[PDB]
Parts: structure tokens; C-alpha cells; sequence
């Protein structure tokens, strides 16, 4: 007990030389194992039932999961670097007084595009996307939420709606997008355009910034409304073996130094505030990994849609298949 950490998270969020880092410092292996979706976590912990110490949802699968029992309650005791966490990232509705989930990361989707194959000006917004000279040219986010939250943007209704109308509007609107659409990538979604297989279509912050890192001209165009905010969060399963284990963990990545050399890799922001005043002025004002503040005002923040979730699956599902 507490000699081992069965940890379930995104892809791109932790390099191989963290964990050995972990596990040099605590004597804890860590058995890693990565999603890309809160879907796919979230399916493989109903199979599973218990397995897990430590898993990544976003915010809007928080009070899901809470009220179906699938998470246990976190000691704040446990984690000397609570204190370093930014106020304006905690005690938010979803999880009042952080019971069930710690910030972890935050992030945005624009439109990502390499600039040495396409222009800047011509892309303003989502709708943008559906024109016809993008044909068999688009990556998407492989994100049941991303991609409907792009066409209810586009259709002028909330991203976060729990009408069904508007979800069956979206998915109408969507199937016109899929000529359009190459592939649909939320494991490594930087590879695509670093590998010039894909030079436009959607892009997270982070994963525009990996591929900068490794030569290529990858850019993030800010939708001028309707940009996408999430944050990822750690939560403990309510199974939880190694709950120990699962705090030193937390707190591991809580510290500061920690938190900012993992961002200067990965190139998402934190919510860790202490970590964020360590960042350079080149990452901390980088346009592509920022945006700017008329991007935020009409952004909006992936939120619960409730029992809605099952019918954006259910239509996302509709669109991969077909
Ligand atoms: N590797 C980046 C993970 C982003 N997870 C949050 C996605 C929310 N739609």
C-alpha cells in the first residue's frame, strides 16, 4: 500500500523525466497510463470500476462524476502547496471549497495554422472553417464538447447548451464541416501539423507552442468570439488504492518549480500562481499561448450540460462513424 500510484491523465501533460523524478524522490512507481478525452476516461473508469489512484478531468466532468460516486474527497492538509494555487481558479461552482479536484491545467483552443502554407487574415472566426476551399484539409479535436461548442458557436447558441434542438442544429451543422475534416486528433494533435499533414483547423494552446519548440511555424488564430476555455483538474477515485500516494503526487506537481519547468515544455498555462510569477515574459505574453483580453470577454468556459452529455456523444459518435 502507498508503494505504488496507478495514474490516468491527458497526453502531453507529464515528460517521462517527471515521473522518474517523482519516483526517485518518494520511492513510489508510478504506473502511467494516458487518455485523450474525458470520454474515453471516463468510459474506461465504468469498466474498471476501481484500478486508479489518480485521474484528470475537466472541470465539466467534476459534479458528473461526483454524484455518481466515482470520486472521494481530497485533504488539503496533504498538499503544502495548496497555498500556491491562483484564488481566481478555485471554489468555483462545480466543486465548492475544492472537495473533489485541484487545478491542475488551463488551456484554450483556437484555430491552429502553419504560416509558411497559409495566411493569418484569412481566418477570423469558427464558421471559417466550413469553407469549401478547406476540403480534406482539417484536423479537428477528437472532443465531442470542442467540436459541438465550434458549431454552437457558429449558430449563435451557447456551447454549453442543454437544449436538444440546438445540440440536433449543431450536429446538422457539423455533418456540412466533415468534407472538410482529415482527421480527428486530441492524443498529439501538434504531430499532424508538425508532420505537414494538416495545415489549418482546430489547435490547443499547448500543443501549438510543442510544435514551435521543434522547428515548425505552427500559429494559434484566436476566434474573434467563441474561443474555448478548459481547465484540467486532479481528482482522487472514489477505488483509490494508494490515496497516500495520490496526494504526494498532487503535491508534487503543485510545487512551484515543478509546475513552471513542466509548462516551459508543454506550453499550456497553470493555475498555480506562485509557478506562473516564474515564467519568462516571452512565455507569459506569447499571442499564441495568451489570448488577448477581447478574445477572453467573448470566449466562454467549457461547462456541464448534465444528462445533455449523452446526446453530444451520442452525435459526435454519429460523426466520426459516418
Ligand atoms: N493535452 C491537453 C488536454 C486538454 N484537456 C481538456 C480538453 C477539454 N475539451
Amino acid at each position: 500500500k502507498d508503494q505504488e500510484l496507478y495514474f490516468y491523465n491527458w497526453s502531453e501533460y507529464i515528460p517521462s523525466e517527471v515521473l522518474e523524478d517523482f519516483t526517485k524522490e518518494t520511492g513510489i512507481k508510478v504506473i502511467y497510463s494516458t487518455y485523450e478525452s474525458n470520454e474515453s476516461m471516463y468510459a474506461k473508469l465504468k469498466t474498471q470500476g476501481a484500478g486508479y489512484d489518480l485521474v484528470v478531468p475537466s472541470t465539466y466532468f467534476v459534479s458528473k462524476m461526483r454524484k455518481e460516486g466515482m470520486l472521494q474527497e481530497i485533504d488539503h492538509s496533504k498538499l503544502s502547496h495548496f497555498k500556491d494555487l491562483d484564488p481566481n481558479y478555485l471554489n468555483k461552482p462545480f466543486d465548492p471549497g475544492n472537495k473533489f479536484s485541484i487545478p491542475y491545467i488551463w488551456g484554450a483552443t483556437g484555430i491552429g495554422i502553419n504560416t509558411d502554407m497559409l495566411d493569418k487574415k484569412s481566418l477570423k472566426n469558427w464558421g471559417d472553417l466550413w469553407d469549401a476551399k478547406w476540403a480534406g484539409q482539417l484536423m479537428l479535436m477528437d472532443d465531442a464538447r470542442e467540436v459541438f461548442h465550434i458549431a454552437l458557436s457558429k449558430l449563435g447558441y451557447s456551447p454549453n447548451t442543454t437544449n436538444p434542438k440546438e445540440i440536433k442544429a449543431a450536429y446538422r451543422e457539423l455533418k456540412k464541416l466533415m468534407p472538410n475534416v482529415l482527421v480527428f486528433n486530441s492524443d498529439f494533435p501538434a504531430n499532424p501539423y508538425l508532420a505537414g499533414e494538416v495545415s489549418l483547423g482546430m489547435l490547443w494552446n499547448g500543443s501549438a507552442y510543442m510544435a514551435r519548440q521543434e522547428g515548425a511555424p505552427i500559429q494559434i488564430i484566436w476566434p474573434e468570439k467563441g474561443t474555448i476555455f478548459w481547465m484540467d483538474s486532479i481528482s482522487i477515485p472514489a477505488g483509490a488504492k494508494n490515496i497516500e500516494a495520490a496526494h504526494k503526487m498532487i503535491d508534487f506537481l503543485l510545487r512551484p518549480e515543478n509546475a513552471a519547468k513542466i509548462a516551459l515544455e508543454i506550453g499550456y498555462p497553470t493555475p498555480v500562481k506562485t509557478a506562473h510569477d516564474l515564467l519568462p515574459k516571452e512565455f507569459a505574453n506569447d499571442p499564441s499561448i495568451y489570448p488577448p483580453q477581447s478574445v477572453i470577454d467573448n470566449g466562454e468556459w467549457q461547462d456541464e450540460v448534465g444528462e445533455a452529455s449523452v446526446l453530444y456523444d451520442e452525435y459526435f459518435q454519429k460523426l466520426k462513424v459516418n
